[PDB]
């Protein structure tokens, strides 16, 4: 029993994954998901220089 | 991907062209055409020595 409990916890700091820090890298990458959208949507904008042209 | 874009930006700068200077260049040639067209109007009228033979 001894022997198991040991492995067990062994087992788990190996292969099992904390809840928090997932949490955090989760949210920080949707964050950056966001910020990389806003900026893509206005890096399509930037280029109009159509006013070069007519008038 | 990092190489790719690399290298579009590369193909970008030596192939595509700038609106602008282009744009430039046009009214500039546009500009000279009206001048010319207007100077060879001016000369055809020039040779106009007819008052010499009647009256």
């Amino acid at each position: 029993g001894t022997s198991a409990e040991n492995l067990t916890a062994a087992e788990s700091r190996i292969r099992d994954t904390d809840m928090a820090a997932e949490m955090m890298a989760f949210t920080k990458n949707n964050i950056l998901t966001q910020a990389a959208q806003s900026m893509l949507a206005q890096a399509n904008q930037q280029p109009q220089g159509v006013l070069q042209l007519l008038q």
